[PDB]
């Protein structure tokens, strides 16, 4: 199906803004604003070298600028919803029906727009494309309800279509160069991701799914062979956008938090995520403009054709550790699926086995106070002292910080969902921002469970052009406040 | 002989609305609007695409248009009686009489405009051919004692006939090509249907003509090459109308209560009736334009030359059924003569007997709830619960309901008669419309004894040229209401 071929790329490089040699830099950008300096710097991953954007006014600082929100709004809006549409035109609206095909378009829909509605809150969705202009929103937990649902459906036929072939749309599928099989166990995956995530807003939805997701037939990624990434595919070869923010415009250094973590576990994966040469020197995130001050400090190991992924298979494990610590029937018990989850992640990032060993048993190292060479007004002490051994006997939060914890270490550098994370559990815990710029109510906090950047805000276009529907879902979904200090549905723990 | 060429085989293509190649899209716009958007959409078999048909407001939605009602009466009176009269003139009113022919002109007649009493009620019939267009109506039921007395007497005719010849008019009849004995079966099998529907407005004599058809030696229609059909006959090539209302116009699809009863029960005739593909997407009937909304769904599966049915064989099986069920003597249980219509609807079908034994043996499947995923308030629970497998100890009610729901599904596509019997009897249950804009004081009901369609109202045309006669019938036969929430004479269980 050639007619596909347009379409269905750009659907994939929507979901998390990459693109090929020719396409690159200008979504670069998009990747720079809507990752780099939103979850990257808010789950404490990375730090800008100087922060002298806008002034010296933005989302690292907890200013949330108003042309940022336009633009990330348009792109994880616009962007995945028009290839989608004309996808399901083609293969719904038009002939003979093609499900295939329309059952991959939604798993990759659902992959790009559960970040929209975690950034977000209330989104448009079941109400997109049915001839009017101005689209009414739809709730955070009824859009949530429909992913789960959407995804199962998406899953059985799939299934069915298994049997005839296992093979959809090879030729243009970046992601899996069309595997049935490797998409039904991305989509139970992901079905895993967004039942642990409703979990404290509605813990018989998130146990419904997050068993079915485990016990579906065709099986969850679980070698780092099957995992969901974006890099070499379907003949194209993407590019990876933070490469291009560290080397063409050196604006990206270590983050002073997850150096807290990795230099106090003494944790070998530090030496692959970052160039350690002489040793790490983080920079602290919500800081003042600093010039040259930051120029020597540790900048992130990637290069131009690494990989960006979706998901990885060491998720999945500290997925099913948690759902095992919710009570779920996840076949094992927390602390293996942990300490599997940690194997994994070693061997994801080409560390030997004994390594991964000698970690899991460490149960004296700590987190690391933070020193700031430059400024020492910056140093901070260790956000937790929570250890890496897990421990049978401790409370159910300490169990449920070591797994978030370790999680966090081996989705990196998946800001986004260590933001959403970090939000919806309080781990890891943050090392705070020193200076806060503010224009939407959010507090400094804690750097746990009080504060931080709870949401973004709604973009002023929406105010223009679709303000009476954008008003009724501020007034029924985020109780009359659009600010950045408000909670999304899923988000029940914090204060 | 040839005398008859011309008036018998228009005679016959008047029962239901069909013609050859050269004759089509006229009659089959007579069949759309007279069988496709009536019987079909009240019955719950298919839905309109888009209901679009004057400006939304149309049959579907119980909107009783003049000009649709003006054409309905016009070839359900007018082109039946045509050519039926010079049949009559030329075999009974000149010279030597052919009582033979006349007979199988009765036959025919009968099979037309049974249908035509069951829409309209009250119809000129003997008064019909004397003076003018301006004639007295019959109350139907003097129409339906006359139909019963006339198709024994037809019938006697033939038989009487059949020592001297085997065949009448066999180069010109379609049907049967001339065949005596087959036309005394199907007189049988008529007058057993026309029986069945007066029980419960005479039970004296439905039983009367009950057992007077299942009695007489020439028997009935108990095989399906016995079937009274519209195809391949007397030379010619009859072409299927619902083939051109789905390929050329585009204009049906799979109704939301046939697919409740075909998926809940996993109903192997489903993908002979429809056209598959992943799986089944129906269309609620009695709903806003949509657009292009419903183009995927479902449409039925039929082709350019599929006969036409006026009685199939497994019917027979199911109206002997009901007259057990009723206590007439039918020779046979009410569960024998069900499981035998199951099997012998299987075997029209192409499906295999052990397909068949594992259906009817079915205890636990229950009609399916209706989900809608183009617009979610469409969705609706399933109508019915009632199973598939017979049960002795059932109450009469649920005997019956098994007994016309099992029907409904050998008979499709006979929009005609499944509303015929849906409005005598309450079943199958129905998924009643989602907007009602009657001009006729139609109520959106319960889908089963309470509101929908009843009856067409009589066509402007009559008020216009036949008056005084059409007062004299709706105030001494309809309690002087001529709207469609009224009654006919056989609709005696619903309120």
């Amino acid at each position: 199906g050639v007619i596909y071929g347009a379409y269905l790329p750009n659907l994939e490089k929507s979901v998390i803004p990459i693109g090929t040699a020719s396409e690159s830099t200008e979504p670069v950008n998009r990747y720079q604003i809507g990752v780099n300096l939103a979850g990257d710097a808010w789950a404490g991953y990375m730090s800008p070298r100087d922060n002298k954007f806008n002034g010296s006014k933005n989302f690292t600082n907890y200013f949330m600028y108003e042309n940022w929100v336009n633009y990330v709004y348009s792109f994880m809006v616009t962007d995945v919803y028009s290839p989608w549409m004309q996808i399901k035109r083609i293969s719904q609206d038009e002939g003979t029906r093609n499900d295939e095909i329309y059952a991959l378009a939604q798993i990759i829909k659902i992959a790009a727009l559960h970040r929209t509605t975690d950034m977000f809150g209330p989104i448009p969705y079941s109400q997109v494309g049915k001839g009017s202009f101005k689209v009414a929103y739809d709730s955070q937990e009824s859009v949530y309800r429909s992913f789960l649902k959407e995804l199962e459906e998406a899953v059985q036929t799939l299934d069915d279509y298994s049997n005839k072939s296992k093979e959809v749309l090879p030729a243009f599928d970046i992601v899996y160069n069309g595997d049935v099989n490797k998409w039904m166990r991305f989509a139970n995956s992901l079905m895993l991701r967004l039942a642990i995530r409703v979990r404290f807003a509605d813990a018989g939805l998130a146990k419904e799914y997050a068993e079915k997701a485990v016990k579906h037939p065709a099986g969850l990624i679980n070698s780092k062979e099957l995992a969901a990434q974006m890099g070499k595919g379907a003949g194209l070869q993407m590019k990876n956008p933070l490469k291009v923010i560290n080397e063409e415009y050196n604006d990206t250094r270590m983050g002073a938090t997850i150096y807290s973590y990795l230099a106090g576990y003494n944790d070998a994966r530090a030496a692959v995520y970052f160039v350690k040469n002489n040793g790490f020197k983080a920079v602290r995130c919500g800081i003042a403009k600093s010039g040259d001050a930051y120029n020597g400090f540790t900048r992130p190991n990637v290069h131009e054709d690494d990989p960006l992924y979706w998901m990885k298979a060491s998720e999945v494990c500290f997925l099913k550790a948690e759902g095992a610590l919710a009570g779920f029937d996840m076949g094992g018990s927390a602390g293996d699926f942990y300490n599997a989850g940690i194997r994994m992640s070693f061997s994801e990032n080409g560390l030997d086995n004994s390594s991964a060993e000698t970690y899991l048993k460490d149960s004296t190292r700590k987190p690391a106070n933070y020193t700031d060479t430059s400024n020492g007004e910056l140093s901070a002490n260790a956000p937790s002292s929570i250890t890496i051994r897990w421990e049978n006997g401790a409370t159910e939060e300490e169990k449920l910080e070591r797994i978030i914890t370790q999680k966090y270490l081996a989705i990196f550098p998946n800001g986004q969902e260590a933001w959403t994370e970090w939000r919806r559990t309080g781990y890891p815990r943050q090392i705070v921002v020193a200076e806060n710029k503010t224009n939407s109510a959010v507090l400094i906090g804690n750097g746990y469970d009080l504060g931080g950047v709870r949401r973004l805000p709604y973009p002023r276009t929406e105010y223009e052009q679709n303000g009476e529907n954008l008003h009724n879902a501020i007034s029924q979904y985020l109780g009359g406040v659009d600010n950045a200090a408000t909670k999304v549905w899923w988000d029940k723990k914090s204060k």
